[PDB]
């Protein structure tokens, strides 16, 4: 890992993101990363701005300078795909602000657990390379067998832990250096917990898990903190569909040709290609979201408010309509 340049730091402080306002639930980091021809100097600007207007990182003895080397270095690690890009991972970081600022899910954490969550946002998918965990195990590849060898299933989630960490370890991108003792043990094991959780195969039971506590007024207020944190950075990754129709609609797409591709090499390389994956199938985007909406996002959005999450019912909101709006594209076909 080279160190960052004062040229490279430069071409981030110019952007002014005129009229953009980062921290409101209408924000579209489409509309963001056309507006300049350097639209990743503007992802990291975004990122920037929010985490310096949340007012942690200088709480942690965290620099403005060490802050923005930490972004550059993960930026660096992500790759040109449709959607695990490092748009995606702004994306997510930006919708856990909404959630903690306007969702007011801030008052169940410690400024701590906040500035981990909106660091750990920014690493969740580091160097993903637009394959899921099942093409890894199903083509006996070298990362799938060492997952298999050394009994862990989440091939991507452990890879992004490993470059969290390596990032983390030189003083000059260490937004944590600031930290000592059980601080510091804290804000690592609850990035790596969080990151691990966002294995799709983990879905049901991390969602369980986190209602049975917010359940119990006797949870462990502990455990209670870091399910809180594996749900909000849940949360966050399958948030598109609560985002204003063309926003959602847009993530959709990215989305869809990510997994499109997967099905391509899966094929050129004789693996099982599931509908899903297949060009050939040719399915309509408005019965993929409505099928999302219905079987994940919908259930998952609506629980976690009932249950805890009160100030977030506007997810729950634009869920609703979204679905609306793709049952009137069928009604109209
Ligand atoms: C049954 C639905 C038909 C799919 N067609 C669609 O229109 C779509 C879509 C879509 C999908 C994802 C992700 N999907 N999933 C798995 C979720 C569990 C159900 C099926 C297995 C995939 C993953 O693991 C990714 C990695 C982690 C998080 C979610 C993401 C995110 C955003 C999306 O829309 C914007
Ligand atoms: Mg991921
Ligand atoms: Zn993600």
């Amino acid at each position: 890992v080279t160190a960052i340049t004062k040229v490279e730091r430069e071409a981030v402080l110019v952007c002014e993101l005129p009229s953009f306002d980062v921290t409101d639930v209408e924000f579209d980091l489409f509309r963001a990363r056309e507006s300049t021809d350097k639209p990743l100097d503007v992802a990291a600007a975004i990122a920037y701005r929010l985490l310096l207007g949340s007012g942690l990182p200088q709480k942690f003895g965290c620099s403005d300078e060490v802050l923005l080397n930490f972004i550059l270095q993960c930026r660096k690690k992500y790759r040109n795909v449709p959607y695990h890009n490092f748009y995606h991972v702004v994306d997510v970081c930006q919708t856990i602000h909404t959630f903690l600022y306007r969702g007011n899910v801030y008052e169940k954490l410690t400024e701590l657990e906040c500035f981990v969550l909106l660091i750990t946002a920014l690493v969740h998918d580091l160097d993903h390379m637009g394959l899921n965990n099942s093409f890894y195990l199903k083509t006996e590849s070298p990362l799938g067998i060492l997952s298999s060898a050394s009994g862990n299933t989440s091939v991507l989630e452990v890879h992004h832990c490993n470059l969290a960490v390596e990032i983390l370890s030189d003083p000059e991108s260490d937004v944590f250096d600031g930290l000592e003792g059980a601080e510091r043990t804290l804000a690592f094991r609850s990035m790596i917990d969080c990151v691990l959780a966002t294995d799709m195969a983990k879905h049901g039971s991390a969602l369980e898990a986190f209602l049975a506590s917010a359940a119990d007024q006797s949870s462990d207020e502990a455990a209670f903190h870091r399910m809180t944190m594996e749900i909000i950075l849940k949360a966050g990754d399958i948030s598109n569909v609560t985002k204003p129709f063309d926003i959602s609609r847009q993530w959709a797409m990215a989305v869809t040709e990510e997994f499109y591709r997967q099905g391509d090499m899966e094929k050129e390389r004789g693996v099982e290609v599931l509908p899903m994956f297949d060009r050939s199938k040719n399915m309509e985007l408005a019965k993929g979201q409505i099928g999302f909406i219905d079987f994940v996002a919908a259930p998952f959005f609506q629980k976690i408010v009932d249950a805890c999450l009160q100030g977030m019912q506007w997810t729950v909101d634009r869920i609703k309509s979204n679905r609306a709006q793709w049952e009137r594209v069928l009604e109209t076909r």
